């Protein structure tokens, strides 16, 4: 059988009004992915939830120069103000939010912390076919700050098995499910 995928416009329209969605790269695995900005209490949960480990925050090279985070997981943060310890839904969704705002610094943040800022490639899957790249171009390409936030999916036996079983969970969320593949053809035919 071949499992459905969602179109990339799909995908798109679910990061602009703020939900997730979930990437699957033909190489390894879904993660799940939202835009940074969007971060709430409800959607950090969700994917807290599910995820395997870490939370990271994807974000645009410009956006790393800015923090200091150079092209040179031990780098973790978390905003310095406004928060309890930092590892509530609500606490990490700040942290992820302010990672977006595009006057943060770093000063603006603590270490170590608990969310992961990731630096994606410039040019995005049309450079480095990654999820890291995936997250800040479906964000770019909702209209919003290059920075998304992601997680490995908590998987484990089979490789059709698993793309049919992130099919049920995207359906019984609402969320899209696309592929790297897909992202890459739609952005070299829509640029
Ligand atoms: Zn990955
Ligand atoms: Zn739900």
């Amino acid at each position: 059988h071949m499992t459905r995928l969602d179109s990339v416009e799909r995908a798109v329209a679910d990061i602009a009004a703020g939900k997730a969605v979930i990437v699957i790269d033909d190489e390894d695995e879904g993660d799940l992915i939202f835009a940074a900005e969007k971060a709430t209490p409800e959607m950090v949960a969700f994917m807290v939830r599910y995820t395997s480990g870490y939370l990271c925050v994807p974000l645009d090279g410009a956006i790393c120069d800015r923090l200091g985070l150079l092209p040179m997981y031990t780098v973790t943060v978390d905003a310095r103000n406004g928060i309890g310890t930092g590892i509530s839904a609500s606490d990490r969704a700040t942290t992820m939010r302010l990672l977006a705002d595009p006057t943060s610094v770093a000063d603006d943040f603590t270490r170590p912390g608990h969310v992961v800022p990731l630096r994606a490639k410039d040019g995005g899957v049309l450079r480095r076919p990654g999820h890291t790249e995936a997250a800040v171009d479906l964000a770019r390409m909702a209209g919003l700050q290059p920075a998304g936030a992601i997680c490995e999916i908590v998987s484990d036996e089979g490789s059709m098995a698993h793309t049919d079983e992130l099919r049920v969970f995207a359906d019984e969320h609402g969320l899209a499910l696309i592929t790297i593949a897909d992202l890459i053809e739609w952005r070299r035919k829509h640029e």
